[PDB]
């Protein structure tokens, strides 16, 4: 048994997920080990993506832990994400099948539209012209979404959702004529310096689950993230609270999300921090602590993905 939330399609999502992205210079071997450790520690939800270039390793971890008798497939919730070179509707299922082939899994539990800006089809995930300009594409995300819904009907994705959508883009999908399956979730950046209250309430109102990424203040990797931005975990109130509960600032940040009805991801490739993070289910925060964490909010977005700024669908 483990804590899950009922999704709007009737499937269940474990409320703590294991983030698997690491910078290109971390060897891929470390993903294999880290995901095995995550499963051993009690993570039942694993979050990856095509663009993380780790699905071979992440899939091997999962296969290994099923084959070794540690876990059944039905007690792993695995998420992949459709990258923006395959937004064209005819390209959606091939991209999902490619991920499945890399993973050697029969299905993903969740398939997400990773980012709403589309780029040119082909093998390169960030296609550039000869002068280094990103090659943007124009695609109707409503047609992308229909192709996702067919992947669900094919059984290849148990559930489908989105990521890095704003209000407008979610409404675009929700208000789509002939809409068959709402998104189960919107995975977006969320932490005490960017608590997303507005978008969170919107999602709740539509029974869409908000899935928090960079819940611990992000990988802080250059050039994805500005090195001058404030370190979330160094925050005095979070450290005060941690010290008080004999926990860690990370644990306080993750607990904050769980109590406000957000599903929270946490990446770590460190054995001790992997085990530490599952301790989020061992303590609880009072209303006064929760309000204190709310007051940290300061509109700090770590992940702008601004190399994809310009086209209309850029979400921030
Ligand atoms: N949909 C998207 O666009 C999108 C965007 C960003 C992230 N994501 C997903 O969300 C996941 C997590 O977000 P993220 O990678 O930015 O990092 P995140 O979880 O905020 O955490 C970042 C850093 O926290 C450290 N950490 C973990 N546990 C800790 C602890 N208990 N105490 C102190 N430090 C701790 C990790 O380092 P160690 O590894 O050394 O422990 C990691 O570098 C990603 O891996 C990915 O699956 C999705
Ligand atoms: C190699 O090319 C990429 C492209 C897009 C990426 C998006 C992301 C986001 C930050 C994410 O979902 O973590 C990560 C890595 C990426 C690598």
């Amino acid at each position: 048994k483990y804590q899950c939330v009922k999704l709007n399609d009737g499937h269940f999502m474990p409320v703590l997920g294991f983030g698997t992205y690491a910078p290109a210079e971390v060897p891929k071997s470390k993903a294999l080990e880290a995901v095995k450790l995550a499963i051993e520690a009690g993570f039942h939800h694993i979050d990856s993506a095509h663009v993380y270039n780790n699905e071979e390793q992440v899939g091997l971890a999962i296969r290994s832990k099923i084959a070794d008798g540690s876990v059944k497939r039905e007690d792993i919730f695995y998420t992949s994400k459709l990258w923006s070179n395959s937004h064209r509707p005819e390209l959606v299922r091939p991209a999902l099948e490619r991920s499945l082939k890399n993973l050697q899994l029969d299905y993903v539990d969740l398939y997400l539209i990773h980012f709403p800006v589309s780029v040119k089809p082909g093998e390169e995930v960030i296609p550039k012209d000869e002068n280094g300009k990103i090659l943007f594409d124009t695609v109707d995300l409503c047609a992308t979404w229909e192709a996702m819904e067919k992947c669900k009907d094919a059984g290849l994705a148990k559930s489908i959702g989105v990521s890095n959508f704003n209000h407008r883009l979610l409404e675009m999908i929700l208000n789509k004529p002939g809409l068959k399956y709402k998104p189960v979730c919107n995975q977006v950046e969320c932490h005490p310096y960017f608590n997303q209250r507005k978008l969170l309430d919107f999602c709740k109102s539509k029974d869409i689950v908000l899935v928090a990424y960079s819940a611990l203040g992000s990988h802080r990797e250059e050039p994805w993230v500005d090195p001058n931005s404030p370190v979330l975990l160094e925050d005095p109130v979070l450290c005060a609270l941690a010290k008080k509960h004999k926990r860690t600032p990370a644990l306080i940040a993750l607990r904050y999300q769980l109590q406000r009805g957000v599903v929270v991801l946490a990446k770590s490739y460190n054995e001790q921090r992997i085990r530490q993070n599952v301790q989020v289910f061992e303590f609880q925060l009072t209303s006064e602590e929760m309000k204190a964490i709310d007051g940290l909010n300061r509109n700090v977005r770590y992940l702008t993905l601004d190399i994809f700024a310009g086209p209309p669908n850029y979400p921030f």
